[PDB]
């Protein structure tokens, strides 16, 4: 087939990994410049691996890169293979858009999947460790395996972390067989997601065969599938606008039996199963012991599905299906007139939970949500590129004059786009409310100097996202924002714009990322660990002071966004050691939005990860967090003073009187302070050391408190999982829900909790 005139295939290539010391290396490599036909008869394994490998990249040996990135592009076609095309640590398999090529499996494929993203060696070894496999794209594939006998064939082998994401992929695999049937669309063995969008699976034995700790997972569609999802364990999963149709079982979640369910959670919001035998299998009975097995139902349709629920444990229908369930929990309940204060196991369909307006799509009904926008419309001449216009990318100049007049000059059809590079940014960037920015295969944006964001008493904006009060379009994507050095006084991104329609001001693949990597100057020589020693807390680890908030006024759709302070160095040759790096804050939201959050994680702050101060209308599906691992040497009250302006918690007097003092000054995983109408659906809440040590994990105490709602807040929590913190859930001071009461298969977890 042509070339499809997608910018992307065209636009000049001027970018270069600004901290890879190859003046030659090359980021992006176009499939059929090495080789590859598209013809669906050639064999075009050996060029497709050949275009992933080229230029020394970070595979088998390497623990994990940040310099060699790469994004492989796929012209339209039909590429034949029959070996798994192997992706390296930090690739973006790009398929065109406009057109998405097949990838064809031979007859005689062999190997774990079509695209493998952690190969295991001969040792059964993966060649990354899964929790450190981040940042990667899969993008705008066919994955046809058709060809291949029934009884073997996986799509993608997708073994993964955070800031990584399938997008717009069709699996096609064989409907024929029965029981002998073993095709599936995804096999998924472990990992720490991580957000995948716009799916469909056709046939197969699974869908999608998952286990990971969290995911978050929208617009998935299965057709005529043995079982559409079958969830091997987890410990939270939130699926929102899922279409199953005509499968046997639409998600399997009984894994392990009523004795040892390996799934701890899952979350179905704004879906339909239709056709289908057992709409969801599961386990779960409220007389059992644990929280295993929960699940939370929003707003499910189950069209000529007569069992909605069933308990295969005992065969019983739980829910009726050929209905609309509103709502239906099954797991432990707190707060409003069912749990009360002590909690109460429910198994039961309830009341719709109703949604402010503002946070719905109108068309549907459905939360509102909006896939990483990639301009398959836009001509390449509407694409400014930074590098062309005055920006260096070296990693060392100062390009923030440059930047800024870029900003300035732009109209609004127009896309700034930055070349692969690092961009010094000394004093704050002005962004307007009308702009579109999108990156080469995450160019790095980083806040430097020595004067202007070293000052925690006078923290400064770095990207100023509109003036207060200021409403228009303002997209971001695939980017990544960071410190050149510590930068205590930086705030990464003030985001006061507000968006003219829901979507229109928001960031895709856009992260955070505070230490760890060639460039920061924050890595292993300057910050490694010293758990043995009081910590010395060195200006030279310091990182910023707040990664995002969003002002009063502030609205934002942010989906797939890692705001990450790094707990240990990323380049080979740190051999993943662990760091201190002391960064303030997370994120925090003020006002009244909305602000929508898919597939959102911030770890390892000081003080809080997820702070919400005065907020309303706020829907955050699913979320992450972890306490930082050296706490508490420092406990978290310090290295960041108390500041009022930013309602900073203050630990030193929240914790006077607490019958846990010994873990109690820790970094919240959640803090609302005055906010109502908010909603999480699915959080994994983690603290996993004190002072580098895991002796609390066995108690699960590693600290005292997790969340914290205040100030008369209103939240609504569904599957709020939280490991190894005595008080899963606080009020006004008061532990309402407490781990103990609460355990699952690993954390513990709350179905549904309403203030
Ligand atoms: C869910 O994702 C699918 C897969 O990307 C979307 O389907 C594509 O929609 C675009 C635009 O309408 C079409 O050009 C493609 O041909 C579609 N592909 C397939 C395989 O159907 C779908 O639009 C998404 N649904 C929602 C509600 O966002
Ligand atoms: C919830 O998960 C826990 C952890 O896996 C289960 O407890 C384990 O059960 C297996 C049997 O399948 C035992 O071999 C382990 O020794 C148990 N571990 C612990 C720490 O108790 C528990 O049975 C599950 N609960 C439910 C209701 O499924
Ligand atoms: O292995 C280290 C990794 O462990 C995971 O649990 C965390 O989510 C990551 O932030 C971390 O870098
Ligand atoms: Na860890």
């Amino acid at each position: 087939q042509a070339p499809s005139g997608w910018w992307l295939a065209n636009i000049a290539r001027q970018g270069r990994p600004a901290f890879n010391p190859d003046p030659n290396y090359k980021i992006f490599r176009n499939v059929k410049d090495y080789g590859a036909v598209g013809d669906g008869v050639t064999d075009d394994t050996a060029a497709i691996n050949a275009a992933i490998s080229d230029g020394n990249r970070c595979g088998q040996g390497c623990s994990s890169q940040t310099t060699t990135p790469a994004l492989v592009y796929f012209p339209p076609g039909t590429y034949l293979v029959s070996k798994p095309i192997i992706s390296y640590y930090y690739t973006q398999l790009v398929g065109d858009a406009i057109s998405p090529p097949t990838l064809k499996a031979a007859a005689n494929f062999e190997g774990m999947a079509v695209i493998d993203a952690d190969p295991y060696d001969e040792n059964g070894n993966n060649w990354w460790t899964n929790q450190n496999n981040f940042f990667r794209q899969v993008r705008n594939f066919v994955i046809d395996l058709t060809a291949m006998p029934f009884e073997v064939g996986s799509g993608i082998h997708w073994q993964v972390a955070q800031a990584t994401s399938l997008q717009n992929i069709v699996f096609n695999m064989r409907t024929d067989g029965g029981d002998d049937n073993r095709q599936q669309g995804i096999f998924m063995d472990n990992g720490s997601g991580g957000l995948m969008v716009d799916l469909v699976f056709n046939g197969g034995r699974y869908g999608a065969f998952f286990g990971n700790q969290q995911f978050t997972t929208r617009n998935l569609t299965f057709n005529n599938c043995k079982t559409a999802i079958f969830m091997n364990w987890n410990w939270a999963w939130t699926f929102q606008d899922v279409k199953i149709n005509n499968c046997e079982v639409g998600i399997d979640m009984s894994n392990g039996g009523p004795d040892g369910q390996t799934v701890g959670s899952v979350l179905l919001l704004d879906s339909h199963i239709t056709n289908t035998g057992i709409g969801i299998k599961t386990a779960y009975d409220p007389a059992q012991p644990h929280t295993n097995g929960t699940l939370i139902l929003d707003n499910v349709e189950m069209t000529g599905t007569p069992i909605a629920v069933q308990n295969d444990a005992t065969g019983t229908t739980i829910v009726d299906g050929n209905q609309k369930i509103a709502f239906f929990a099954q797991g432990r309940t707190y707060g409003g007139s069912i749990g009360g204060t002590s909690g109460k196991a429910v198994q039961t369909t309830e009341q719709a939970i109703v949604k402010p307006n503002v946070l719905l799509d109108p068309a549907t009904g459905k939360v509102f949500t909006r896939s990483r926008p990639q301009y398959e419309d836009v001509p390449v001449s509407s694409f400014v590129s930074v590098k062309a216009n005055g920006a260096k990318g070296d990693g060392v100049t100062d390009d923030t004059d440059a930047i800024q007049a870029i900003f300035d000059s732009v109209t609004p059809e127009q896309i700034v786009y930055f070349d692969h590079g690092a961009y010094i940014i000394t004093k704050t960037v002005r962004v307007p409310p009308n702009i579109r920015i999108t990156g080469e295969a995450l160019p790095l944006i980083l806040a430097g100097g020595d004067s202007f964001f070293k000052d925690q008493a006078n923290p400064k904006p770095v990207f100023q996202v509109g003036q207060p009060g200021e409403r228009g379009r303002v997209e971001m994507s695939d980017l990544i924002f960071g410190t050149a050095g510590p930068q205590p006084g930086a705030i990464m991104m003030e985001w006061n714009v507000a968006g003219m329609e829901p979507g229109a001001a928001g960031l895709w693949d856009v992260h955070t990322r505070i230490g760890g990597y060639a460039g920061t100057q924050l890595e292993l020589e300057q910050c490694a660990k010293n758990p043995n020693i009081t910590n010395p807390i060195k200006p030279e680890c310091f990182g910023s002071f707040l990664m995002l908030h969003v002002t009063p006024g502030g609205s934002a759709y942010l989906e797939n966004t890692w705001y990450w302070v790094a707990d240990h160095a990323l380049e080979p040759e740190a051999r993943d050691q662990q760091i201190d790096v002391f960064n303030g804050r997370g994120v925090l939201i003020e006002g009244d939005g909305p602000v929508w959050g898919w597939g959102t994680s911030s770890e390892h702050s000081v003080l809080h990860n997820y702070q919400f101060n005065n907020a309303r209308n706020v829907f955050l599906a699913l979320i992450q967090t972890e306490t930082p691992y050296f706490q508490g040497n420092p406990d978290a009250t310090q290295p960041f003073t108390v500041n009022p302006n930013f309602a900073d918690p203050d630990f030193a007097t929240s914790c006077t009187n607490s019958p846990n003092p010994e873990q109690c000054k820790r970094a919240w995983g959640v803090r609302a302070i005055n906010s109502t109408d908010v909603f999480i659906y699915g959080a994994g809440l983690y603290s996993f050391f004190d002072n580098y040590d895991q002796e609390c994990l066995k108690t699960q105490s590693c600290q005292t408190n997790m969340v914290s709602l205040e100030g008369n807040s209103q939240v609504h929590l569904f599957g709020l999982s939280t490991k190894a913190s005595v008080n899963m859930l606080t009020v006004d001071g008061n532990a309402v829900a407490l781990d103990a009461d609460n355990r699952n298969n690993f954390c513990a977890t709350v179905a549904w909790f309403q203030s």
